């Protein structure tokens, strides 16, 4: 075949409360409707929190300040390993009527 070491998309920058939890939405949309595209599980994660209570994000804000501090200090003896495991794996090709 080829030669592939690399891998496309990148990560970085720092984040927002609304990641901290888009982030454990996402597994709950993705699992219970698997069927759902990106496009569609994301519609709804940016409109969820527009609707959430302040109380709701209180503990998601608070997540999201550490990872930002930690961007900040980005202190030398603080690495991570790539995770990679699974993306989605979906088996549907039906968009609409």
């Amino acid at each position: 075949g080829s030669n592939q070491k690399n891998s496309p998309d990148r990560v970085k920058r720092p984040m927002n409360a609304f990641m901290v939890w888009s982030r454990g939405q996402r597994r709950k949309m993705a699992q219970e409707n698997p069927k759902m595209h990106n496009s569609e599980i994301s519609k709804r994660l940016g409109a969820e929190w527009k609707l959430l209570s302040e109380t709701e994000k209180r503990p998601f804000i608070d997540e999201a300040k550490r990872l930002r501090a930690l961007h900040m200090k980005e202190h030398p003896d603080y690495k991570y390993r790539p995770r990679r495991k699974t993306k989605t794996l979906m088996k549907k090709d039906k968009y609409t009527l």
